[PDB]
């Protein structure tokens, strides 16, 4: 049982031996050179519609937790910006370090933020997500950095059902969480076609990535921090460091909605 991981033996740079676009052409993330990102005038402005979200559980995977959605109605949708048609909110989850000094899979001129929160949704016009994950414009990530600072209340149901998931494949009833109280003021983005960043590094993704990062405190994210990446009942291997770090451009341009 040697499956991929974030340690020495299994982290990202093993992947390519299971999956080896971890090396392909649009692989993610990647860092953002503010200064070559081109602005485009012609993106529009992105359209978030989280009002009638459906939460339904928390979940740890093993990797990450996520927080699932109902997604078998149009009701939390991502549209407009750099995206044709219409995206559905199916889960959203974390990537974060041990230390406050990393932690984001992006970064701005090579800058890493505490955290990292995706926001994952499928395009509607494939039928469900393991149909448009098979699709090179199947999926559309929000990704949104953390900085440690003032809490953000939004955060802290999260925050306070993680004792309940500690271990690998435990859940929790997670109902009426509104994902609006994790969104920054300013909705600026930068965008550009990449991958899933865990395996499979599916090569499905248009990435928007905020340019505000919200602000979560120190006892938020050290919360993050007391989750396992072991089952219960296994030695305790706690789930720091669950980032992949950036990947090669390959020339591909980052796109930003702003200046
Ligand atoms: C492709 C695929 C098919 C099935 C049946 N399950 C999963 S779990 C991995 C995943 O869902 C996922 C979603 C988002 C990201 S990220 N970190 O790029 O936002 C990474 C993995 N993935
Ligand atoms: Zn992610």
């Amino acid at each position: 049982s040697h499956h991929w991981g974030y340690g020495k033996h299994n982290g990202p740079e093993h992947w390519h031996k299971d999956f080896p676009i971890a090396k392909g052409e649009r692989q993610s993330p990647v860092d953002i050179d503010t200064h070559t990102a081109k602005y485009d005038p012609s993106l529009k402005p992105l359209s978030v519609s989280y009002d009638q979200a459906t939460s339904l559980r928390i979940l740890n995977n093993g990797h990450a937790f996520n927080v699932e959605f109902d997604d078998s109605q149009d009701k939390a949708v991502l549209k407009g910006g750099p995206l044709d048609g219409t995206y559905r909110l199916i889960q959203f989850h974390f990537h974060w370090g041990s230390l406050d000094g990393q932690g984001s899979e992006h970064t701005v001129d090579k800058k890493k933020y505490a955290a990292e929160l995706h926001l994952v949704h499928w395009n509607t016009k494939y039928g469900d997500f393991g149909k448009a994950v098979q699709q090179p414009d199947g999926l559309a990530v929000l990704g949104i950095f953390l900085k440690v600072g003032s809490a953000k209340p939004g955060l802290q149901k999260v925050v306070d059902v993680l004792d309940s998931i500690k271990t690998k494949g435990k859940s929790a009833d997670f109902t009426n969480f509104d994902p609006r109280g994790l969104l920054p003021e300013s909705l600026d983005y930068w965008t550009y076609p990449g991958s899933l960043t865990t395996p499979p590094l599916l090569e499905c993704v248009t990435w928007i990535v905020l340019k505000e990062p919200i602000s979560v405190s120190s006892e938020q994210v050290l919360k993050f921090r007391k989750l396992n990446f072991n089952g219960e009942g296994e030695p305790e291997e706690l789930m720091v460091d669950n980032w992949r770090p950036a990947q090669p451009l390959k020339n591909r341009q980052i796109k930003a909605s702003f200046k």
